[PDB]
């Protein structure tokens, strides 16, 4: 499901996303944004062979279970193929505990050299939330 921009605002506000660890609600849309492209099937194989799942690209090294990326851990308690799904509950539940890892959204690489320290309120601008 690729996500309309205020459908998924709504969606992670819904979930507990907005001001989630002090991020605003545009935070997690912009990251969505430029992680998957609002798509919640978005895959992308890393280099050390971990896979990015989902509409917020969680890393299989830590959070979920793909079964084949040797030396995981699974912290979400997930098989990353619920990243997947249309419904972004799993993929927000998981990013909760990725932002709470330590250094905050700073895990989404795409957040941090692209959304942070941006205007991120844009990305939820007309948005009836
Ligand atoms: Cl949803
Ligand atoms: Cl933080
Ligand atoms: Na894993």
């Amino acid at each position: 499901k690729v996500f309309g921009r205020c459908e998924l605002a709504a969606a992670m506000k819904r979930h507990g996303l907005d001001n989630y660890r002090g991020y605003s609600l545009g935070n997690w849309v912009c990251a969505a944004k430029f992680e998957s492209n609002f798509n919640t099937q978005a895959t992308n194989r890393n280099t050390d062979g971990s896979t990015d799942y989902g509409i917020l690209q969680i890393n299989s090294r830590w959070w979920c279970n793909d079964g084949r990326t040797p030396g995981s851990r699974n912290l979400c308690n997930i098989p990353c193929s619920a990243l997947l799904s249309s419904d972004i509950t799993a993929s927000v539940n998981c990013a909760k505990k990725i932002v709470s890892d330590g250094n905050g959204m700073n895990a989404w690489v795409a957040w941090r050299n692209r959304c942070k320290g941006t205007d991120v309120q844009a990305w939820i601008r007309g948005c009836r939330l």
